[PDB]
């Protein structure tokens, strides 16, 4: 009676869900965006570009960090609950290595 | 002007980092292929240093 998961989960405290960012996959998306922002300001790299391209690329990365989507909150709150609901009524029982 | 020197630096910095196998070939496989071919030539090789 235990099911191992790749990611971290937490129980949803409320039942009217709403957008938040304290979230492991949101942290992951933010760190990838911060790496690419640190990539596009380099003395070996930015003189290869124009100025408007630097400005537009930094704007696009700053908006991809702050794009809203309930999917990481879904994966950390609701998806393991319904996987645990589905998993008994199943013709092939779960088979996991750690 | 501006935005010409920048694109020139980008073109040069990319053309340095182009991925071509020809300098690898000329030092690893072209000498052993010349050494393979060279005895079976009707005009055998004639070299000054």
């Amino acid at each position: 009676e235990v099911l191992l998961l790749p990611i971290d989960h937490q129980p949803a405290n409320v039942t009217t869900p709403t957008l938040d960012f304290t979230n492991e996959l949101t942290n992951w998306r933010a760190r990838v965006c911060e790496l690419m922002k640190n990539l596009v300001d380099n003395q070996r790299y930015q003189p290869g570009w124009t100025q408007s391209l630097v400005s537009s690329m930094r704007g696009t990365l700053g908006k991809l960090k702050l794009i809203k989507s309930m999917t990481p909150m879904y994966l950390q709150q609701l998806a393991p609950v319904e996987l645990a609901v589905i998993a008994p009524m199943l013709p092939f029982p779960p088979f996991q290595v750690p």
